[PDB]
C-alpha cells in the first residue's frame, strides 16, 4: 500500500467513455483532476467490448467506431492536466470528519475534496484461476496482465485461454521466450482465425483440449499439470512463467459498501447528479433516477451536470451555469 | 389555417441542436417524427447568434464549428424520415379529451401521440423594420430571409444592418448585383474587422451613420429614404431588393399559455424529462430542474431521455432502455 497525500479536487472512479468527458469539463472548470481506473487501459465497456463497432447514436456523429470516439474523448481532455491512475481498483471511499474524501484501492490510498464515480457495471477485472492456491503466486511468475516481454527473454512460458489476448501474447511471445505452450479447453479457439492459423502455424506448443488441473511450486510455480477435458489424461508442463488470459468480468462489489443508496444495482442520483452523500457524485451507466436511459450521449450530459454541481459543492460562489466554451479557447 | 390530420408519435417543438438530435433518436426509436421550427432555418442558437464560433465542450469533438456541428445532426437524423415544418410557431398545445395533442401554429394545426418541447429561449424571429408600410412588403421586395443569391443578380440591393450578417450579404451580392448599399446606424460596424475592412475596399456603397426613414413604392418598394444619426441629411435609393439583417430576438410568449408548470423562463421537468402534462417531454435549454446547465452536452442527454420515456408512454410494453445502435444498423 501507497499513499498519495496530494488533496485533488475531483477524483473519478472509472475511466470509461463518461469518466473522460467528466475529466475533461472539470479540466473546464479549473479544478485538479484524478481518475482512478481499474484496467492497464481507458474507454470502459468501448475499448474492452466492441473497439472495433460503428456508434451511431453520440449526437454529432453519423458513424463513429468505439475506439475512435476513446481516442477523441482522450485528445479533448489533453488540454488539462489529471493524474491517471490505471490497475486501481477503488474499494473503500470514505468521506472523513474534515470532509475530505479518502479512497482505498488495490495499490494505493487517495484523497479528494469530491468524488464524481463513472464506474459503468463496476470495475472491470480479469478473470482468475480458479484454482485453489492461485493466489499464492499472484505477484510472483502467476500473470493477469502482460505489458513487458523481455521478463520472458529466454524462459519457459505457459498461456491460459483461448481468446486474442492468449494468442497475440503466444505469437509475441515466441521469438522471445525459450518455448511457449498455450492451453486451451477447446480444439476451436476463440480468437481471429487469421491469428489461430498463424499460431498453428508457429512453433508454439498447442494443448487443446486441456483444462489447467494444478499448480506445484512451494514458492514460485514450477510445474502445470493439464488434464484433458475429455477423458482423464493428464500432462505436466515445466514452466518459469503462467500467463492466465480468461477474459473479464464486472461487478459492483464494493461499490456497495460506501453507504451510497442503490436501486437498480446503480447509485441513485438527484438531477444534480448527487449521490446521498454531499460531494459524492455519479454519471453514466452506474447511476440512476427514473427515466435513466444507459446510453453514451446520457452520460455525456451527466458528466457536465455533475462537474458543474460539484464546483459549486466545493466554492459555493461559483456558479453551476458554466461560462461559454466558445469564449474561454 | 390548414390541418394535417395525421397523428404523429412525437412532434418536435423547436429544431436546435437538442431538437434535432431528439428528432434523430425519434427515428432510432422506430417513431413517426414531425420537426416545429419558427425560423426558416433550423439549427437555434448556433446557426443564429454563432455560427462561426468553435465550440469546444461538446463530447467527442476537441473542437467543431457551431454550424458544422449543426450540419453534422442534420446528417445524423437524414438517416431517417422527419416531417419538417420550418417558418411555424407554435402557439397552442392542447392535451384533447381522446388522449391527442392537438398543436395549432400560425400556418397550420397538427396532431401527436407525444410532445417534447426543444425551445431553447423560445422562438426565433428576426428583429424587423419598424415603419408603417414595412409589412406590407412582406412577400415581396423585402427580405429578412435570404436563400436564392441568384435572383439579385443584375439588381439594385439595400441592406440594412452593421453585424456579420449584414455584411456578408453585401461582400456576396457585390460581385453579382448591379449595386449594393449598405446602411448602418454608426460609423463603427458590429461586424468582424477583417470582413469590414473588406467592405471599405469593395464598391459596396457604404452609408453610415444612418436609418431608414422612409419606404416609397405602391407595389413593390422603388425607393428608400435614409436620414443621418444626430443629422440634418437625407438620402435616397433607388432599389430593387431591401434585405434587412438586424439580428434575432426570442421569448417564450404563448409557451406560457399552456398549463406547464414553468420556472424562470423554463420548463420544469422530472427525471424522465416529462412535464407536468402526461405525454408532454421537455429537453435542452428549455427546460430546467435542480442543477440544470445550460450546455449542449447536456441536452444532447436531455433528448434521448426525453424520446426513450414518450416511447414508453405510448407502449408502456415497449422498453425505455434502446437496442445497441452498433447492433441497429
Ligand atoms: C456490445 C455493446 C454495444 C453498445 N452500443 C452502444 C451504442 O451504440 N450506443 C450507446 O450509446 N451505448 C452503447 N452501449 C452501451 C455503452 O457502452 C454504455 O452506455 C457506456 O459504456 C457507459 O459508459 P460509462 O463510462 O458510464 O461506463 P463504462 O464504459 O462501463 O466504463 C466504466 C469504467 O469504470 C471502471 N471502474 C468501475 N468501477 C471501478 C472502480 N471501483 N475502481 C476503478 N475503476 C472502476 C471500469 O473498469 C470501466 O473501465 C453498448 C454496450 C455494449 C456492451
Ligand atoms: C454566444 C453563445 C455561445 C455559446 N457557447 C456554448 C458552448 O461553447 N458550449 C455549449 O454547450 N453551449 C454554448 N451555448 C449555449 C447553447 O447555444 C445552448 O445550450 C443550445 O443552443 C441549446 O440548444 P436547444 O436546442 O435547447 O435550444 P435553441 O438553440 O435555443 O433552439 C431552440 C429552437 O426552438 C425554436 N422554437 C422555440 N419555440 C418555438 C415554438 N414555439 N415554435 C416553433 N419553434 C420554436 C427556436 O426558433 C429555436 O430554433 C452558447 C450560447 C450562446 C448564445
Ligand atoms: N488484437 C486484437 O484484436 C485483440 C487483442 C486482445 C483482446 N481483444 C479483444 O478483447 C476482448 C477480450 O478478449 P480476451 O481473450 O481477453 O478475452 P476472451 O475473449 O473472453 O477469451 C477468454 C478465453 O478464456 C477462456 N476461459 C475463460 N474462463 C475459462 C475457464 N474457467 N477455464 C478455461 N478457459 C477459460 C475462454 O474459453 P472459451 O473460448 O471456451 O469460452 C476464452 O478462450 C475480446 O473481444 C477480444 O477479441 C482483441
Ligand atoms: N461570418 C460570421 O462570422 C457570422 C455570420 C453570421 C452571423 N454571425 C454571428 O451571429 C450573431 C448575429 O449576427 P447578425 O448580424 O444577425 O446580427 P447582429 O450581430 O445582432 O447585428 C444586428 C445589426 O442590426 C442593427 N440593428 C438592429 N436593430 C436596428 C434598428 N432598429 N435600426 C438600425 N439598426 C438596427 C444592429 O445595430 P448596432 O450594431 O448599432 O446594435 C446590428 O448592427 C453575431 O454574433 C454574428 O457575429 C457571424
Ligand atoms: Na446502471
Ligand atoms: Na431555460
Amino acid at each position: 500500500m501507497r499513499e498519495d497525500t496530494k488533496v485533488y479536487d475531483i477524483t473519478i472512479i472509472g475511466g470509461g467513455p463518461v469518466g473522460l468527458f467528466t475529466a475533461f469539463y472539470g479540466g473546464m472548470r479549473q479544478a485538479s483532476v484524478k481518475i482512478i481506473e481499474s484496467l492497464p487501459q481507458l474507454g470502459g465497456q468501448l475499448s474492452a467490448l466492441y473497439p472495433e463497432k460503428y456508434i451511431y447514436d453520440v449526437a454529432g456523429f453519423p458513424k463513429i467506431r468505439a475506439q475512435e470516439l476513446i481516442n477523441n474523448l482522450k485528445e479533448q481532455m489533453a488540454k488539462f492536466d489529471q493524474t491517471i491512475c490505471l490497475e486501481q481498483a477503488v474499494e473503500s471511499v470514505e468521506k472523513q470528519a474534515d470532509g475530505v474524501f479518502k479512497l482505498v484501492t488495490n495499490e494505493e490510498t487517495h484523497y479528494s475534496k469530491t468524488v464524481i464515480i463513472t464506474a459503468g457495471n463496476g470495475a472491470f477485472k480479469p478473470r482468475k484461476l480458479e484454482l485453489e492456491n492461485a493466489e499464492q503466486y499472484e505477484g510472483k511468475n502467476l500473470h493477469y496482465f502482460v505489458d513487458d516481454l523481455q521478463k520472458f527473454a529466454g524462459r519457459r512460458v505457459a498461456i491460459l485461454g483461448g481468446g486474442d489476448s492468449a494468442v497475440d501474447w503466444a505469437l509475441m511471445l515466441e521469438p522471445i521466450a525459450k518455448e511457449v505452450s498455450i492451453i486451451h479447453r477447446r480444439d476451436k479457439f476463440r480468437a481471429h482465425e487469421h491469428s489461430v492459423e498463424n499460431l498453428h502455424a508457429s512453433k508454439v506448443n498447442v494443448l487443446t483440449p486441456f483444462v489447467p488441473a494444478e499448480l506445484i511450486g512451494e514458492d514460485k510455480i514450477e510445474q502445470l499439470v493439464l488434464e484433458e477435458v475429455k477423458g482423464d489424461r493428464k500432462e505436466i508442463l515445466e514452466i518459469d512463467d503462467l500467463i492466465v488470459n480468461y477474459g473479464f468480468v464486472s461487478s459492483l462489489g464494493p461499490i456497495k459498501n460506501w453507504g451510497l443508496d442503490i436501486e437498480k444495482n446503480s447509485i441513485v442520483v438527484k438531477s444534480t447528479m448527487e449521490t446521498n452523500i454531499e460531494g459524492f457524485f455519479a454519471a453514466g451507466d452506474i447511476c440512476t433516477y427514473e427515466g435513466k436511459v444507459n446510453l453514451i450521449a446520457s452520460g455525456f450530459g451527466e458528466a457536465p451536470t455533475a462537474v458543474n454541481n460539484a464546483k459549486a459543492y466545493m466554492d459555493p460562489k461559483a456558479r453551476v451555469q458554466p461560462l461559454h466554451s466558445t469564449s474561454l479557447f
